[PDB]
DNA sequence: AGCGTCGAGATC
DNA sequence: GATCTCGACGCTCTCCC
């Protein structure tokens, strides 16, 4: 399926001289990322595209660069003002003419928009707008029919297209009323754009929406920039873990730690900030005057470093250059893992992604099952599939994570060399530096599985007493069926190896609730625990034992650019990255030129954006002119 | 009633 | 010195918009 539009590679194309004329010298960019020629050639033809790619894979271009290069304006879909904003101010500070419709723009100030499109003679190339303002607005209509008759309307881009899937974890009503776009508007082509990697989804968005036999462009989801990490939870001292790993990794770098609460949020928060960190807490419980302060502090960097956010409300804001992202807690399952973790370093940089596990957070997301009250069906038991396939990420300690998440999208070619060939961006498990040899322990396992049922005739025997009991500990609240066995095991082998007969369908668990809130998990057991006791299933487990002068410079110089962007942001009014992003700026302190004919060899940097922003930054640059060699 | 935490003492 | 064990003591949160 993740096909080759060799029709799409060639430069023989008629617009093929324009388009590269704006990418280089508009865009400033020098070198397409893999399907973004095919996918803008296609859309340049008048092709119906679907665009498939991870975070960070170059979604972007795929439209913003025709928009540029074609007889009228682009309207493009999407689902908050917030990422409208951030698109638009990226664009204007390439003095490309864009601007949008969201809502809370004044009808006055709505209207001078209006008039500069019905001139017929529109200098606008991009028109981002919500979906609720094409529905309830029936102004907006009237002014793209006259586009459209005039031939004016280039084409439709949806963003974030997933929304439109009720299986999508972003799902809005808005979006179901977009076929009706099409219907007033059959000549125009149709753009979608997802960074879901679910294929179930993927295959969704196509029926909903309607489109006609359109050209996929697929790629491979894995984060090429993200380092993974499942670390050990001692719960109560993850502010501390997170609090000492920031300060040691990313001291001056925004982030954001996920918790599942609102009420865990603000302790996270709170922990936080009294030790002397830039953090607060970002959830639905904040008075919108709250919200509003939050994003300004953080987005900007202006007084916040690190927002403590619940799953549901971090997903309303970003910015590119976040370095690390922490969770304080498990996840509901991979595919959402992979979404939240996912944001992190859109900019390109390399980014890490943290994950504080124990398997006691697993029974309490498992009450959180049973008692939410839509319906108890054998659909919310998918929701138990679901976080069992995340407890294996967790607890798989050897197998590579990126085949691991990619796995699980189902994604087949994924080249298990990429962390070998890649030591920058490993991930923990192929950071893991000795062996370990795996074992048959049927044996034990069968005397286990014999004493559970035992005792069982619901459960009686949580997980860490059956642990205490079989390492023949002095805390063992029994000690007769199996004491003293497991003697040969550590308290993290025999951990583990009974966290893997909870996996494998062999032990399941008791939801008993208690004298209070904090459910308790008894053991029992697994529906396959005959197909061993059968003499047929064989079991098996794996014990788990200086800066050189010139580089200090372009540190140096770095550190007052980024200040520049800073100022340059409060100045043109807007945020520091959409003057600069993070990797023009590193490779322009590396050069420490001031020569503009070397500085527009490099990625980012165009004649309008060195024209307007240069001055403050070649200053700067000057002083360094006696380094560069 | 289970469960981390954590100081004191065993063990390497 | 660093990791383990024991066992007394203290806290346990139907989440998210
Ligand atoms: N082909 C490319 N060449 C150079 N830089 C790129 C390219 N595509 C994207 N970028 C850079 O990557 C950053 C984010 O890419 P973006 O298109 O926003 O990814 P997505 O839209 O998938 O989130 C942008 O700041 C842009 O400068
Ligand atoms: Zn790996």
């Amino acid at each position: 399926r993740n096909l080759k539009h060799e029709r799409f590679q060639s430069l023989s194309f008629p617009h093929t001289k324009e388009m590269m004329k704006i990418f280089h010298k508009k865009f400033g960019l020098h070198n397409f990322r893999t399907n973004q020629l095919e996918a803008i050639n296609a859309a340049l033809l008048g092709e119906d595209c679907f665009i498939l790619m991870p975070t960070g894979g170059g979604k972007s271009l795929c439209y913003q660069l025709p928009a540029c290069v074609s007889p009228g304006v682009t309207v493009v879909i999407s689902p908050l003002r917030s990422l409208i904003v951030d698109q638009v101010q990226k664009l204007t500070s390439l003095d490309i003419p864009a601007t949008y419709l969201t809502g809370d723009k004044t009808d006055s100030e709505a209207t001078n928009i209006y008039l500069q499109l019905s001139k017929k003679d529109p200098i606008i190339k991009l028109l981002y707008v919500t979906p609720e303002k094409i529905c309830a607005s029936n102004r907006l209509i009237s002014t793209l029919e006259n586009l459209y008759e005039r031939k004016l309307l280039a084409r439709f881009v949806i963003d974030e297209a997933h929304c439109v899937s009720q299986w999508g974890h972003d799902f809005r009503q808005d979006y179901k009323r977009m076929n009706m776009l099409r219907q007033k508007f059959p000549s125009v082509p149709v753009m979608a754009l997802t960074a879901t990697a679910n294929p179930r989804v993927q295959k969704d968005i196509l029926t909903q929406l309607k489109i006609l036999r359109p050209q996929v462009f697929s790629m491979s989801f894995n984060r090429h920039n993200l380092k993974y990490y499942v670390l050990p939870k001692k719960p109560k001292k993850v502010a501390f873990d997170c609090l000492e790993w920031i300060r040691k990794h990313h001291p001056y770098d925004s982030g954001i730690i996920y918790c599942l609460s609102r009420r865990e949020c603000d302790t996270m928060a709170d922990t936080l900030q009294r030790d002397g960190l830039a953090a607060l807490a970002y959830h639905a419980g904040l008075s919108d005057s709250a919200r509003d302060e939050v994003q300004q502090k953080w987005i900007n960097q202006d007084g916040c470093q690190v927002i403590c956010a619940t799953i549901a409300f971090g997903m309303g804001i970003d910015k590119p250059d976040v370095r690390f992202v922490i969770h304080a807690s498990l996840p509901k399952s991979v595919e959402g893992y992979y979404q939240e973790s996912g944001r992190a370093g859109r900019d390109g940089e390399i980014s890490h992604c943290l994950l504080f596990y124990t398997y006691h957070d697993v029974t309490r997301l498992k009450r959180l099952i049973m008692m939410e009250k839509d319906g108890n069906h054998h659909t919310r038991e998918t929701h138990f599939n679901n976080l069992y396939s995340m407890v294996h990420y967790c607890e798989n300690i050897t197998e590579c994570r990126r085949i691991q998440l990619l796995a699980y999208f189902g994604e087949n070619g994924f080249n298990p060399d990429f962390c070998k060939k890649h030591p920058d961006v490993s991930c923990d498990n192929c950071c893991k530096t000795k062996d370990y040899k795996t074992r048959d322990v049927t044996d034990d396992v069968k005397s286990i599985v014999r004493f559970v049922q035992e005792h069982s005739s619901s459960g009686r025997f949580t997980m860490n007493m059956l642990v205490d009991i079989f390492l023949g500990s002095k805390s063992a609240k029994i000690q007769s069926g199996i004491f003293g066995k497991g003697s040969a095991y550590s308290r993290h082998n025999a951990e583990r190896l009974f966290k893997k007969l909870i996996l494998d369908k062999i032990l399941d668990e008791d939801l008993y609730i208690n004298a209070n809130d904090q459910a308790i998990a008894y053991v029992m057991l697994g529906n396959k625990a005959q197909t061993v006791l059968n003499g047929n299933l064989k079991v098996d487990f794996m014990e788990t034992e200086k800066v050189s002068q010139r580089e200090e410079m372009v540190k140096k110089c770095l550190g007052e650019l980024t200040e520049v962007c800073k100022s340059l942001g409060k100045v043109f009014g807007v945020h520091y990255f959409n003057i600069f992003n993070t990797v023009t700026l590193k490779k322009l302190a590396e050069s420490l030129s001031s020569d503009p004919e070397v500085l527009l060899q490099i990625d980012g940097v165009t004649e309008d954006k060195l024209e307007k922003y240069g001055a403050e930054v070649i200053s700067v640059l000057q002083k360094y002119s006696e380094w560069t060699s």
